[PDB]
């Protein structure tokens, strides 16, 4: 879809357009602690979306079919059944399938992952530990869903299902990943992206593009840190130049 | 009786008048932790059905006798035996078919619906968690019960009574759901809508109905509030007009 | 339904004869660590039916359908759902309001007795001990089943609900147990009974008759023990007859 | 496939010739306690197949891929992945759908049931408690795959995948389970019918075909009580039939 | 080193002789609750080494230092550190790399047999349970090594050190299996191998080679047993070969 970029966390036009400048490849609308987390006002997403010709992203909580529907009314091109919000559903996620709308969803681990595919998500990400600053989570997130990947490319037919049985994940899910040799969609990294090491960092892990943002706007250059942010996503191994533009930071 | 409408919280005459002129179905008459929740003064009842012509709603303490009677010499349409009270019995709910009024009472599973049916209850809602702004007990409450009523449906005979006796529903009042094949009445969601995106999903989960607590009239614009969730309430499909209606909140 | 009788367990056409002439109400056709036990073979049914003009009863496994309805089909006066049959079902009982026959049903509590009824039982007994000669269970459960129904003839209507919830019973029939004031069908005593003393016992404990194993025709004198059994069962607080007849055992 | 028939177990070709003429449907080879139980000699699998002309089926230990492959190469009709043997793999099942030759696998539960359909089984049968002579435990296996069917035809949509998570079932198997209103394939009754009442209740609780048998070889008259069983089987609601076959056993 | 053999146990000349006819690639020397199991006397080793060509193998105890020493002084080809005798050191293990002949020892998981190859053993095969005749243990261990084999050459270098501190595992001994992308000894499969039909999948489960008891003379016809096991191993996916070299055993 979008693999190899870097999304960014807008909250008004002037962030989008400051994202569109940096490189990134999509950009997402948000309105940050207490009470209820909803969706973000309409009004907000329709001028992130005036604002850029990148592709918006908007948020929606996790089983509110309504929230997700309007969102796919609206025209976006991308929904975030995002944890990051007070669910709505705290059993059931939304059936993304019948949607039109492509759906990006959080995860942990392969088992995460498949029942996510299997509801019809057509883009995955790191849970992390958003807000945090701190990459350690989306690492182990990360991590884990590419090790469990790297044994079912290389495990035996007949302990597939039981491996399925064994994470709760669908077995036609994972008999279509060990087919194609790799996840069906592609999986980002979000939450905890501080730096731009911790970019370079994810992309060296295995990711296919960086997910996290919003706290770029915060720097005393908050342009120049989403330029650094966006150059060390792509060429992730040329560490001189992330040195270097790490030191305007 | 009365389905696919909308129930608001009501505190003073203008609050009627304002939820009447926004096409709401019935009002509810209101006082206000926070100490001891009891019935509201009758003058406060009497104002609420002198303001409005809509069928008025008075909420009384469970198990409590004498607020129960009292309004109904009082002329109440419907009593609220409500748990968002502080209950005067924690054992023994009021013997509803034993009053002339109609009666609506919480539930959060197929069996506390059947104890307050059979028990004489001529109305159900959820519980939810009222106060909060969070639909996500009332959409637990509301897929708990639909899942429960459609087992029963679709349930051999031989496995009624066991079923009952698991759930602590009583046998008659599940052999006439299995028979009608529905609810004998109406379910209505509470507690936890706060946009008109909550009442729309909680239509699209197969309430009746939804209750509209006090936070209506805490918006900058409560008329338009009010409006937007009763327009929300009736053609709960209609995404682009919700989102429409959303943006001007 | 014929109270105050007594019913004797028959193997043969002889055992039969000799019930009948003792003055049983009724007889039961049985066959026999024990391995499985199942519904007794046609033919052993027919001759004690041919045998006796008293109505004949035959048992049958819990929950199996298909062996009540043969016994429907063989004409027989009443059909047994015992326990002392390796039971058929161990979670489900017999839809028996959906048959033609009457049936009677084991008890311990008036929990049981309620869901029996509920399932359309006709009659009702204790379950007791069967086979060990001890009257200890069946008088608990007599004693158990009375104190409940005292219990709901006097209990205010409020507590009824809870009462049902509190002991599994369906709320329509402990109503009708209230407002009639006492059990909709008639409650045997079964299992332990031993000697005339102990029918004397079970009938002074409010019992509507008497089971008798197959122990009756294991004394020197099988046709005086009945007989015993039969005069104690009738008159039963007429306690020098009792000790009169107990003196030639 | 075969549904509505009786599956017999045969030890020579005078048992399965018997059982042709009977009426069965198809048999079932075999060689009992104690040791390690594996698959039968392939003399006897051929002598059963050249003394009948119905299908002929053989089992095979649990994870054994030879043994069924060998199965496989010998012709015969259907292979039954037995628990009934001492299993070879006690982790993971053989996965059927690689094979040419149909299989028939035992479950208790709709998920296992579901599992065995996604590892390639063509027709099912319940575990029972094979050489007890108890129905009980068909009677559940049969109850429970039955009422979680039953559940699946009628469940929300949103809800189906966080089920099969439950349940350890293939998401894609429990879709389709829902899209076809009923299992894809045929479920047997098998392990516990002793006598023609038990085949005639596990037809009347909703099998397709009663599988258990070989007891029928220990009557006095075997080729009655075949016959008896196989003229319960079809046409279960006849008891005036089914009362006198068993008469005359 | 002479992969896809077949070793058999025998405990004389007559029993080496015929295990050579029947094409058998090594023998095992062997003398028998049995008390406490040492080594074989020198004699029946000897006895065995001048009855047959093919290499001879001998059982010592577990960190039995002179046995070994014992059995390297006697000549034999290969010596067993088999826990099938009572184990003389419960706690370490011989330094096999310390000697000269080589060694061939039990695994149950990728520690144990990284383990075993870190002291020096030349040669591997599973625990199973010898004279159960049950090739679950054997395919269970199997399964275990092959499964975590297929992690170890597909997983990250990072994730390499924490694997063997999580397995007990010699980090370099690790490192050398990823790299050279299999097991640096040949794996065989040992104890439960029963019938030709079990050594055809214990090879079909990716084994080098198997291991048969002292069953193989308990047959009515030994030399045609044996002569099976080995054509079984040999070319193990013929099912039909399989199949009627079973017919006559
Ligand atoms: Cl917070
Ligand atoms: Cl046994």
């Amino acid at each position: 879809m979008q693999k190899g970029g870097v999304i960014m966390d807008v909250v008004n036009a002037e962030q989008a357009r400051i994202a569109e400048e940096a490189g990134a490849v999509a950009v997402m609308a948000l309105e940050a602690a207490g009470g209820v987390a909803r969706m973000a006002n309409p009004k907000i997403v329709e001028e992130v979306m005036n604002a850029v010709s990148i592709p918006v992203m908007a948020k929606a909580r996790i089983g509110h079919i309504t929230e997700a529907r309007v969102l796919e009314a609206m025209g976006v091109d991308y929904i975030d059944e995002s944890e990051v919000l007070t669910p709505a559903d705290e059993e059931y996620h939304l059936r993304k399938d019948q949607f039109t709308v492509p759906f990006v969803c959080g995860c942990r681990n392969l088992g995460e992952a498949a029942r996510r595919i299997g509801e019809g998500a057509a883009m995955l990400r790191t849970k992390g530990e958003p807000g945090t600053g701190n990459i350690v989570e989306a690492v182990r997130h990360m991590r884990q869903v590419n090790s469990e990947v790297s044994r079912l490319t290389v495990m035996n037919d007949d302990e597939i299902m039981t491996f399925a049985k064994d994470i709760g994940a669908p077995y036609e899910i994972l008999k279509q990943i060990k087919d194609n040799g790799r996840l069906p969609v592609v999986n980002f990294a979000a939450g905890g992206v501080a730096t731009p090491q911790d970019a370079a960092l994810m992309m060296e892990l295995g990711a296919d593009g960086v997910f996290v943002g919003s706290g770029i706007f915060k720097s005393e250059d908050p342009e120049k840190f989403a330029k650094a942010i966006v150059q060390a996503t792509t060429h992730y191994q040329d560490y001189e130049l992330i040195g270097r533009l790490a030191s305007e930071l």
